[PDB]
């Protein structure tokens, strides 16, 4: 048995992103970029919405973990900045060998949205708990 307790709602939403972004990492070699343009939305709209959940805990944390939240919530909008910019540039009507390299690169940016989230789900976990230990 396990008496798990859901207190942090920051690692909950982000969880949906890591999944929605992980599916587009394997489908890269399946469907065209025309359909991915819509996926990046549900993959990048999960962070911009969850980021507003930790912002409230920011002022409720010490001066040690903040570097993680204030440093992750800012880069969270950069992990997709290169992914999207690569979509409109990859799916574009380009007649060159690069058209192939621009397909594998875009994917390298997708995972970024997750790789930068795994550290965020645990980052806040240390800031929230500190809110209590602190006076």
């Amino acid at each position: 048995a396990n008496l798990d307790r859901t207190d942090d709602l920051v690692y909950l939403n982000v969880m949906e992103l890591v999944r929605a972004v992980l599916e587009l990492k394997n489908e890269l070699s399946q469907l065209p970029p025309e359909g991915y343009v819509v996926v990046v939305k549900n993959v990048g709209l999960t962070l911009r919405k969850l980021i507003g959940s930790v912002d409230d805990l920011l002022p409720s944390l010490p001066s040690s973990s903040r570097t993680e939240i204030e440093g992750t919530q800012k880069l969270l909008n950069k992990d997709l900045a290169e992914l999207i910019n690569k979509m409109r540039l990859a799916q574009q009507n380009a007649v060159t060998s690069l058209s192939e390299e621009a397909k594998r690169q875009m994917l390298t940016a997708s995972h970024t949205l997750a790789v930068d989230a795994k550290n965020l789900l645990d980052a806040v976990d240390q800031a929230k708990v500190l809110a209590n230990l602190a006076h």
